[PDB]
């Protein structure tokens, strides 16, 4: 039956492999990436008319009939996103009359205008001079002085936030304005009666911070700020030290853009970091077949390559397949051997992790490290010396990263402070990196592949971690994947791996929850709305990836025979394309719960292959 | 007569122009550049077997019949240079038996061996493990803490020494060792009886510094050095902030190499700065037609371009000639508009100078700025707006750089401290950048082209400076050019330009001195030995460039009619090649009096052209 399905998927995946030996599917997000790129180009005075064109085509192509844009396909209109998209289009050349402009402008106004937008959106506008800097939450360069132990020192913020903050403190320190030509001014973003419905910090606006921010904006006003020139040079030096090999900063779109702006601010455009910073951008861009061009919020080569290998194995190719070997080799040259920001809390830990992107040594993550180490463990490469050593280095790095509560975070250990969540600036996404269920599960299944189990204290703490975190209904949250089906799929798959007993009560209570959501069409799906309204936990249009997740929980929990199981397998088998792939017009990946979603374009292919190989495995 | 000479010189000069519009002759020095390159490649573990071949080929080619190498062609053998050359060749592959190696080992031994070499040479050896680090003068990263006003703070050292020091302080901080394979160990450098004749600091060893060095070497021994980790990061940050666009550091070979080593030291090979620093090297290398390869101590495009223009004008081409225009334009895009290290002593000075090389924004120099500004002032470019503005900025920057005594240094204002000259480490070359006669002369002739004169305070102080510096015999020293003919040629040329009277006594006393040294062949020459032994002042084989310098002093002083003058012109006319060039197998350029000489390969063509055009001018 499914045999042919799997056989076709395998040859498909094997076809998508790049020459050097890795897999790399584009990462999808929302249009703020390209909208901000347009503004960035204006700031830096490097606008390519041809490029703007491809971006115009893209922006429009992404707009929906109602004239809005969303965080994910089939999602509610997003005010922030739509505002930026508007400004972008207007700049590129479209007049406010045009149908597209009109519908958008309407949505925007019916929402209270610009005053209802997140800090980032008002700050971008602040940069081009379409909004008062005085109304934008300050993050002073002095932040650079707070030492290792102290409220709000930069290491209390998560890796992604950290860099962004350092970068911005230079920007906000100078509050510069790069005027838009008259044709593009967007005063209409104010023309509304609807009362501004302001969004507050991700944790609550304690009156102290409102005061503190008011103080800072006042201190901005003064004629002299002692030691500020130094606070700035601190920020700058902090950035020069960590710039990634590809010219970016963290391999992510935000700080990369803000750093380039800061460099421009400091009259440093003729400097090596700026140049390399700028030219590196092209690697993240993508030529869309319909004449458009998008920019990736980040790139996922390691991740893709890691899972690709794991699936192609569970499927059936031999641990020494000449094709998997190329992958295994490539992965070995990616291991990070130098200390990164993580070392600030673990000075005596031997580096051995990996990163999401191609070259980003200072920010390896647990998830990628666990997947890569595990995936390697399943291969047989020529140099058995290196495979052995690398795993070892990576293995230990992971262990050494295990946070206090027994669970693993992504970038740091115990980056669990609560303080950062309350400042004015932090109104969008996460801002700290606490441990999560999904990463922990992946770490756990990593170890399990080796043969470690319940006995070893390490695991024990993790499992206890996972158990205290299970939701009432038996489900597990999904931090970096959408959502309960993602988490649950992982946890159960993991626990099975570390030797626990699939028969225990809470394991069953989870296994049951899965079956209870199988959609009529014999597969599973979960819409991104499940981060906002709980009515959507387990609910959504059936996707190939989420189906595979559910199937894995089922297969791990012993219920491979179950009807739900077979039914699921049917879905993946019927919905497969003639070439081997699977489509998936929905995002099944998470950036930040409620605020930012991602579409891992390889998930649709890899997980179904992996889930199927595991079904065949249990027979 | 000379008309044809001049015509052929022009069409030749014009032929050497590059497309983008500038001139760029290779800069010649000594083999320590290539020898150190070889060791650097070993340190960085990036040895190209083919490149080594082209290097072995050059190294041998430059060795004299006696088996030694010198600082300049036709010069005494140099211990330092020969030692490094030796080690380089041994590493590349030649055994200590070979004819060339034997002769060399002899000279080296007859001198007291390795113990008689400069700090830099023992330090390079120290790096590959062929010499105890304990015997190498220390320069601690803590140097980084000394503030603006304090003995030995880094801004008390000249621009070139500064960067080198910062770089090395990280290296000496860690005292690393990159062992040579056994085949290349060079213990024989010790095998000698001749008593070591140690070279001391450029100014004398005050017992304080020996004490200080001895303490510093003892402190190295300790198990913990508080605040050192900071000191290091201070140096690295100072270094990452100043890297040149071409990836170098200061556009000179020394700090560039040391910085790369320090980055290697700091486990930062996959950092943007390291990568750029490494790949930038190629631009400085040169393929020699006989199969060898050399590395330039530095590059002189701006300088070459500036003089080229000035000569082709004095020569006869129209101030709007299309070729000189390409040049004028190119020169405008080179003006530096941001502040450099010089601003530390002149915070309110508007940047507007130029550099020697292509892209080196933090280190513009008075000499290049004066020549470029002056040259621009003789052209008529399309955008007269920009020529007008550029000159004004350059002009004012120069004025703002005039040191206390009334003269001009090359990179800084009053970099006249005497303290640095006594520390153990400083045993080779200059280490501070005090004002010099030749740069001042050039600045003066620059203003003169605009018409300013004796009445403007600025010029008055400068002339008073030059007068207090004239030598007893009426000659003027040559800091950056070889030597008394270079300086005298300039001063007289300058003073004539600022309106002073060529009839005054001291002007005549100098003019006379020039005629006094005309060689029998009706031209002038001055050997590099004149920095060591005064019996060589004005004496040496005739060279085309030095002839031109003498001729300019003669022409400026009114004695164009003079027999010496005519005779000189005869020389330049008889010795000219069929194509229009002129040969010159001697170095006529100075790096550091006594210690480092340069061969500006364009001098032989440009000055004779300039001199001749000025002869024709006065008729
Ligand atoms: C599942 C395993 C792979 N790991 C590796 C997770 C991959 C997620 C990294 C890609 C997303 O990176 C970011 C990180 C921060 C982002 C921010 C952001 C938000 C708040 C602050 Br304050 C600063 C930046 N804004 C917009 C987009 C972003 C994408
Ligand atoms: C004449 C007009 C152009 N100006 C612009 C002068 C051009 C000279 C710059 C090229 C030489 O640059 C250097 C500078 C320093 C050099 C050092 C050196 C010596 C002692 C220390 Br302490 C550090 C470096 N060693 C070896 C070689 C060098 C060449
Ligand atoms: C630069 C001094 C050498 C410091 C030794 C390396 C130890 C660094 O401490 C780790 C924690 O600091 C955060 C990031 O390190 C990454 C980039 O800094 C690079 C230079 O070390
Ligand atoms: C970095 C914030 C300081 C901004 C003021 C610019 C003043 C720079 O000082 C000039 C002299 O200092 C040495 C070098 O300057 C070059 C590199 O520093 C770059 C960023 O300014």
């Amino acid at each position: 039956a499914y045999a042919r399905t799997l056989d076709r998927a395998v040859e498909y995946l094997l076809s998508c492999q790049k020459d050097e030996g890795y897999w790399w599917g584009p990462l999808l997000s929302n249009v703020t990436m390209e909208a901000e790129y347009v503004l960035l180009c204006h700031i830096l005075d490097r606008v390519d008319r041809d490029r703007m064109e491809k971006i115009r085509r893209y922006l429009l192509h992404e707009q929906r009939e109602d004239g809005t844009w969303a965080l994910y396909p089939g999602g509610p209109p997003d005010l922030d996103t739509t505002i930026e998209a508007y400004v972008a289009l207007k700049y590129i050349g479209m007049s406010r009359d045009e149908e597209p402009m009109q519908k958008a402008l309407r949505f925007i106004q019916s929402q209270g205008g610009i005053e209802s937008s997140r800090v980032f959106t008002r700050m971008w506008l602040a940069l081009v001079g379409e909004y008062p800097w005085e109304k934008v939450p300050m993050v002073p360069p002095e932040i650079m002085f707070l030492g290792k132990r102290m409220p709000l020192n930069i290491y209390e913020f998560g890796s992604w936030a950290r860099a962004t903050v350092v970068a911005l403190s230079i920007v906000m320190s100078r509050q510069p304005v790069f005027p838009l030509p008259e044709r593009a001014r967007v005063p209409e973003l104010y023309e509304t009666d609807v009362p501004p419905r302001r969004r507050g910090a991700k944790g609550g606006g304690g009156w102290i911070f409102d005061a503190l921010d008011r103080a800072l904006h006042g201190y901005q006003k003064l004629s002299v700020h002692p030691f500020r020139r130094a606070a700035e040079i601190r920020a700058l030096d902090w950035l020069l030290e960590r710039q990634a090999g590809d010219g970016s900063w963290g391999g992510i779109q935000p700080p990369w853009f803000y750093a380039l702006i800061a460099l421009k601010i400091l009259d440093m455009t003729q400097h090596p970091a700026f140049i390399k910073g700028w030219e590196g951008l092209e690697l993240y861009g993508v030529e869309l077949d319909y004449g458009g061009w998008m920019f990736q919020a980040s790139i996922s080569p390691v991740w893709d390559t890691g899972l690709a290998v794991l699936a192609l194995r569970a499927a059936g190719l031999p641990a020494d397949h000449d094709r998997l070997v190329k992958a295994g080799e490539w992965l070995l040259d990616r291991q990070i051997t130098v200390p990164g920001d993580w070392a600030v809390k673990r000075p005596n830990l031997k580096p051995g992790g990996f990163a999401f992107q191609f070259d980003n040594v200072y920010y390896p993550d647990v998830d990628d490290t666990a997947v890569v180490v595990w995936a390697l463990n399943t291969l047989r490469l020529p140099d058995e010396r290196r495979r052995r050593d690398a795993m070892t280095k990576g293995f230990r790095w992971i262990v050494g990263m295990q946070s206090s509560n027994g669970g693993w975070g992504a970038y740091d250990v115990d980056n669990t402070s609560d303080l950062p969540n309350h400042i004015p600036f932090c109104d969008f996404g996460e801002v700290t990196d606490p441990p999560s269920e999904d990463v922990t599960a992946h770490v756990l299944e990593c170890f399990g592949s080796f043969g470690y189990d319940d006995a070893w204290k390490v695991i024990r703490r993790a499992v206890e971690y996972l158990k205290r975190e299970q939701k009432p209904d038996g489900s597990w949250f999904g931090r970096w994947g959408v959502n309960y089906l993602y988490g649950t799929g992982a946890v159960v798959s993991a626990l099975k791996a570390v030797g626990i007993d699939t028969r225990e009560p809470y394991i069953q209570k989870a296994l049951d929850w899965v079956e209870q959501h199988q959609n009529p069409d014999g597969g599973w799906g979960e819409d991104c709305r499940s981060y906002e309204d709980p009515a959507y936990a387990g609910k959504g249009a059936s996707t190939p990836s989420q189906t595979a997740w559910a199937l894995m929980a089922l297969i791990a929990g012993g219920r491979a025979e179950s009807e739900a199981a077979r039914r699921g397998v049917q879905y993946l088998v019927e919905t497969q394309r003639p070439d081997g792939g699977w489509d998936e017009p929905y995002y099944t990946g998470t950036g930040f719960p409620g605020d930012f979603y991602l579409g891992y374009t390889m998930y649709r292919h890899v997980f179904p292959t992996l889930a199927l190989g595991r079904y065949k495995q249990a027979i």
